[PDB]
């Protein structure tokens, strides 16, 4: 549309330097347009604070405020209780304390599988080792979310349950077959796509889907399967961009213009402002010429914030 062209700043997620929201910090979000912030514990010291950092976001930023925590039992003694109801009434209360602050995306749940024993990537962050326990009670925590007014995100598609690194900088892989994976890591999101959002993918490369790009930065991954062949219309969001192993092997700004270029709509630009700039920067000259593309990516933003509005 002509009167509103999609700025570079519209398709990143970012992260804030502290608990209160400085003028310099108004001003930047403001200047680049910034839609989506994502809070960590640097970020939070109580109820109180924390209400009056995402009102002032939600003023900031308008209607269109994506405002994002990453984080009460486990998920593995959910898991191991087993009742449905119970793990849905645990995430609904934890969605209406997030709604109170004036947070309407949540990072949950972890539909990984904790299935090799002698490998607990996820461990106590997983509801179970198999498929059938975790597509049962990350529905329950989806619909939790759902029905309270946050946005769950689903995450590490396409499954970070059984990864192995060759060493700290090297991607992790995934070396099993595609049946294997259709069975295992890709049964639960498979099951639970027109109940998810939004999803968040892994740096992980699957070598029985693109054994060239982690998931992350995959066409065949992010495009090819998710939105062709199980036609998923939700929001796909990168991992952060500033884990060591991506960071090791990619520039910041191709990393995310080649995520974008992929499939996903919209890539967290994590740590200082000089690489949220960076970052910025090489969006700025991806997106004039491929306009159609990111309105699309922008619209998905856009009606995830319209179901799920942050105002508290």
């Amino acid at each position: 549309s002509r009167l509103d062209p999609v700025r570079p700043g519209q398709l990143l997620m970012i992260d804030l330097p502290g608990p209160e929201l400085d003028k310099d910090t108004a001003a930047y979000l403001r200047e680049h347009g910034i839609g989506a912030v994502c809070l960590f514990g640097k970020n939070v010291e109580s109820a109180e604070q924390l209400r009056r950092l995402c009102a002032d976001l939600r003023e900031v930023m308008g209607e269109h405020a994506l405002i994002a925590i990453d984080h009460a039992p486990s998920a593995m003694s959910l898991g191991a209780a087993d009742d449905q109801q119970l793990t849905e009434d645990v995430n609904a209360a934890l969605a209406r304390q997030l709604r109170s602050v004036g947070i309407n995306w949540n990072f949950t749940p972890v539909l990984d599988i904790n299935v090799n024993p002698a490998n607990p990537v996820i461990g106590d962050r997983a509801y179970g080792s198999d498929a059938a326990r975790v597509t049962r009670h990350g529905r329950a925590a989806l619909a939790g979310h759902t029905r309270e007014g946050v946005a769950p995100c689903a995450k590490h598609f396409p499954g970070h349950g059984d990864t192995h690194q060759d060493s700290h900088l090297a991607l992790p892989r995934v070396s099993k077959s595609r049946a294997e994976l259709d069975a295992g890591e890709l049964a639960p999101f498979r099951a639970l796509l027109p109940e998810t959002p939004a999803i968040m993918t892994a740096h992980i490369v699957y070598d029985a889907l693109d054994a060239e790009h982690p998931a992350t930065l995959s066409p065949r991954i992010l495009t090819g399967l998710l939105r062709e062949e199980w036609g998923y219309d939700g929001v796909i969001v990168t991992d952060s961009m500033g884990m060591q192993a991506i960071d090791a092997n990619y520039g910041r700004g191709e990393a995310a213009v080649r995520a974008l270029r992929a499939g996903a709509d919209l890539v967290m630009a994590l740590g200082r402002r000089e690489v949220q700039q960076a970052t910025l920067a090489a969006v700025a000259e991806y997106v004039p010429e491929n306009q159609a593309a990111v309105a699309t990516k922008r619209e998905r933003l856009r009606a995830l914030a319209r179901r799920f509005p942050a105002q508290a």
